[PDB]
């Protein structure tokens, strides 16, 4: 079994590097965000474009989407992240805090909560409702490159430059568990399965790793690709086959077997870094972004 992505959509608007796309969980929708300070909407399916979003002083570098698919969260340079209620275009709160680049974001599932990482090395945890910091963390001893909830919110993963990944317990803010590998390259992302049994982390020495988190133990790893340099987003694609998703510092969107290792397919397009790719919920079609040479966002469809 090997997937058949094939290029159908190419998505054109922002007019600098895009940072980050994410499938909205209602399936309807794609967000990106960009370097030019926007947050674009489209077509899932068809890829039309929907609308803009802007607000943010900075360049935007990550975006995220509540459980309902009625609210996005993004993450700026201007040390700021800001909530969204998609429809109306409204900036309800902006969140104030971090004293550096906001890098990353996600809700939890209940959407209650929003989780956030820095380069001032921190963690926070902010109330949706109020906007409010809740707790702030003290991570890690360099940028916080992601940060992820796993499927009932009650831990939160994290990952950073100063080569860790920690386990985090949202209710109490403890630190549960510190993955380590042998010389400390910098993770430049790390997420959750869709089960919450694993973490997928990536690190810039070419390498991605799925890990038993509890015990410590790394099952797999997945080569092939380029990332020395960039803080590219992996996946979990689960809607056909069972395969890990990434962008690629060479312009490839790779694709593994999640259990051989096994390189399935490489998709070919784009002009510069893939900096992010993202897997739709329901049916197999994956999106993929490029870096400032290139400022585009291409949907793929695969019968698997
Ligand atoms: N959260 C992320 N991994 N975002 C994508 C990287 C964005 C970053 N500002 C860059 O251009 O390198």
């Amino acid at each position: 079994v090997k997937p058949n992505y094939a290029l159908k959509f190419t998505l054109a608007g922002h007019t600098k590097a895009v940072s980050s796309v994410k499938f909205s969980p209602n399936g309807e929708w794609l967000a990106s965000s960009s370097a030019d300070k926007l947050i674009k909407i489209w077509g899932a399916y068809d890829g039309k474009f929907e609308k803009t979003i802007s607000g943010h002083k900075l360049g935007i570098s990550d975006v995220a989407w509540s459980s309902d698919s009625n609210l996005l969260v993004s993450a700026s340079d201007d040390k700021t992240l800001k909530i969204w209620d998609v429809s109306s275009g409204k900036c309800l709160k902006t969140l104030k805090g971090h004293s550096n680049y906001v890098f990353c974001c996600n809700f939890n599932p209940q959407s209650n909560l929003i989780v956030s990482g820095s380069f001032d090395e921190s963690v926070r945890i902010w109330d949706v409702k109020t906007g409010k910091c809740l707790k702030t963390l003290p991570a890690h001893s360099d940028p916080v490159s992601a940060v992820h909830f796993n499927r009932d919110g009650s831990l939160i993963v994290s990952s950073s430059y100063d080569g860790l990944c920690r386990i985090w317990d949202t209710a109490s803010g403890q630190c549960l568990k510190t993955l380590i590998d042998d010389d400390n390259p910098p993770v430049s992302f790390v997420k959750f399965s869709p089960n919450g049994k694993y973490i997928l982390a990536a690190t810039l020495d070419n390498t991605l790793k799925l890990w038993d988190y509890s015990k410590g133990k790394c099952l797999k790893t997945y080569t092939g690709h380029k990332n020395e340099k960039y803080c590219i987003f992996a996946n979990f694609s689960v809607t056909g086959g069972k395969w890990i998703v990434s962008g690629s510092e060479d312009n490839l969107v790779y694709i593994w077997n999640l259990q051989t290792k096994e390189i399935v397919q490489k998709l070919q397009g784009h002009t510069d870094v893939v900096i992010s790719t993202a897997c739709h919920p329901t049916e197999n079609i994956i999106a993929s972004a490029a870096l400032e040479n290139d400022k585009t966002i291409k949907l793929w469809k695969s019968d698997c």
